[PDB]
């Protein structure tokens, strides 16, 4: 259908264990942004897989799994992942189109870091993106001809000369890229396909495709917290740019929303709670950097709604709530007394005003909904009429099967 | 309704036209891409109305003309197109989330150019994108706070010092550049707003929503011929991430293309034709920096139509082959023997295969199908059927009025 699984938040919303939920239903999963950043994990019948930039329906093996045009590829990276699976030939397929991570670029993101302090991932992916933006970058088509490759290598190696004091290159910069290459290339080159023509077609025949998105709605570089982004967009339209997919494709669009909010890096983060009420979710949510934590959003969620188009909420991680004896949930912000109800394009002042809920004790596992504590559903109840979008899945441990489905 | 004019092919398609054309009939018009690369051009009543980042809904005084996230701005320039019209107070928004284009950029996009030989506008498009995706990059909501402003100038100042004699900046950047927002930050900073907001609103109370696209399809960043590409992406998903609206929102696409292709700047061009067949096209059509010139191209044009989804084309400049013989169109590529049908990453060895059609005399300035040459209604049927998009719009002059509606 194309439809889309967004991450509504700054990620880690647990879109991984949504898309390997429900992939079993679609003939392509397409992974159609950001890189390695990401840590997509799924679990089923206590295996944990943590993925990076391979799409979450490799579980599926009827499944084709797509890595599209606007992602940026560590080769190295993919070429370990891909050696986790058995018989990934002709079921993953990697954008020719798709721009590659060199060493400069992490280098280059942990120089620059030195003095924005965004909290990037340090894997070089704005830089990779930069290069994108200068029309200078490599993408993985060039890896299929060894001249052009070797061409578009030695223009880099010209180009980053005046760098390699500042960002601490190295002597051996250029023969180690090369080896690289080397290396690398001839792994990754059976993958490599035109995957634009791919979708065009499997839209066209009416197969049935699942884009996932990385990172999350308040990360995307345009809309997002800027300049605590990342350097790609996030929602569900880019994934009707990075694909071939047109808009008007698109049919269902799940945002996936944790039951409470984190950050990992710096930035704005209206209902981070750093009190005692904070604590349960520390203990149990900030864990490999630790995340920031808070509360539900329903200002930014709204927002990030909008943004997406959202038609369905799957709502994420509600073990992590049992115990809790009270929980809170932005509502509106206070801007030096004036409430306001609408997502604002600077946070400077904004305090948020909360609505406090009872918490539940064991959501834990529950398949049912039957079986769920009614503080859990009137939780679930509240967010749904305040954000105006149906929750229809509601996740209730890691595993894969603790998920409830309306 | 959010509906959307994109250029289907590599710019100077006649998109200006057609969003003058059919303003009047939206509340809003929205600039979503690119910067003032773009010249959409309006000719009404013998007057001619150059626009560069100015929304072309602007000679509709009840339009509201905005300027979304995704575009980068020239500040002096914009204010210089401000001052050419009356009351544009409250007629014209620029997204607070829009990034600014400073000096080092140009001249960042002119040493660039030097080895990189793209053909760019030199008007230091890339180079913003690139400090955008670097997130060190200036937005205009920074020009509203003269402390904010002055912190991002001297951060600026501090990164691009290792660069002053490279890119040729001079002694007097800094003092030049602190003085520029001097004088323009004053003029600009009354129509800085929150256009995403803005828009969200507008979508959610039915108002009527015309999106308008620059540059063209095949110089999207991801999906055009890359690396002869503008570095923002310019399909009809791309106005659904600029603008705050989601892709559910998008109703008609309509796919503006000329009838006869064009580029300017470097780069692939299967149906450039420089024999003498196409010296009409040169003396009528390559006029600022002169058009290369060639034949329509269905394998191009379909895959377009599928990137954006297109609803509808419009036909544009039908009066520049007005006097030719015959015309080609291509209707597929021949690469080493193997006849495409469908347009591929590469286009190394595509050599275009034509079908030949009569020519017509006398089609400018007709305003009914009815008076149209029977060559030229045959030329639109082929077209419409072979790529299967009605052609709904046809264009016979630069007048606003010299246009058939179907
Ligand atoms: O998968 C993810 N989860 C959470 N935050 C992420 C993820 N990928 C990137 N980020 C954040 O996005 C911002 C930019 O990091 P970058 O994507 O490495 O440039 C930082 O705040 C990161 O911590
Ligand atoms: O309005 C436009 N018409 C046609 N080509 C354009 C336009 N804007 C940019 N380009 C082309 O897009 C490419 C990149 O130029 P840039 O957008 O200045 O970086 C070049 O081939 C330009 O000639
Ligand atoms: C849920 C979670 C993840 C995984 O979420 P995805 O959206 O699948 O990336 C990663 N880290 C933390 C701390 C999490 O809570
Ligand atoms: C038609 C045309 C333009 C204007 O087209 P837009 O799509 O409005 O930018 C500019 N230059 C040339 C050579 C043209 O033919």
């Amino acid at each position: 259908m194309a439809d889309v699984v967004v991450g509504i938040q700054w990620g880690d919303e647990g879109k991984g264990k949504i898309v390997d939920r429900i992939a079993k239903d679609y003939d392509f999963v397409v992974r159609y942004q950001g890189g390695h950043n990401a840590g997509h994990t799924i679990v089923h019948k206590g295996v944990k897989h943590s993925l990076h930039l391979m799409p979450s329906g490799v579980l599926y093996p009827k499944c084709k799994n797509i890595i599209s045009s606007a992602v940026v590829v560590s080769v190295k990276d993919l070429c370990e992942e891909i050696s986790a699976f058995e018989d990934l030939e002709n079921r993953l397929f990697v954008s020719d189109r798709a721009h590659v991570i060199l060493p400069y670029h992490a280098k280059k993101d942990a120089f620059k870091e030195k003095s924005q302090n965004i909290g990037t991932t340090k894997k070089g992916i704005g830089p990779c993106y930069e290069d994108k933006m200068a029309r200078s970058g490599i993408r993985m088509g060039d890896l299929l001809d060894d001249k052009i490759l070797e061409e578009k290598l030695n223009a880099h190696f010209k180009a980053i000369e005046p760098f390699k004091k500042a960002y601490d290159l190295g002597e051996n910069y250029e023969k180690d890229l090369m080896g690289y290459f080397k290396t690398y290339a001839p792994k990754i080159c059976p993958f490599i396909k035109d995957t634009t023509s791919m979708l065009i077609e499997a839209n066209q025949k009416g197969e049935k495709i699942l884009l996932e998105g990385a990172q999350g709605t308040l990360l995307d570089i345009d809309l997002g917290t800027y300049p605590f982004v990342t350097s790609s967009n996030t929602t569900s339209a880019s994934a009707c740019v990075s694909t071939g997919l047109n808009p008007k494709a698109i049919n269902e669009v799940i945002g996936i929303t944790k039951a409470y909010s984190t950050r990992v890096g710096n930035g704005p983060f209206p209902s981070e709670d750093t009190t005692p009420m904070g604590d349960h979710l520390r203990t149990k949510g900030a864990e490999k950097r630790p995340r920031r934590c808070g509360w539900l959003d329903l200002v930014a969620l709204k927002y990030a709604c909008a943004l997406n188009g959202c038609t369905q909420l799957a709502l994420m991680k509600l073990d992590v709530l049992d115990g809790i004896d009270a929980i809170k949930v932005c509502v509106a912000y206070e801007r030096k007394g004036e409430r306001l109800e609408i997502f604002p394009s600077d946070l400077k002042d904004c305090v948020p005003i909360y609505q406090t809920f009872k918490g539940w004790e064991k959501s834990v596992g529950v398949r049912k909904l039957d079986d769920l504590e009614p503080n859990v559903r009137e939780y679930i109840r509240f967010i749904e009429k305040e954000v105006g979008v149906k929750i229809r899945l509601i996740s209730t441990s890691p595993e894969r099967e603790d998920t409830i489905f309306l």
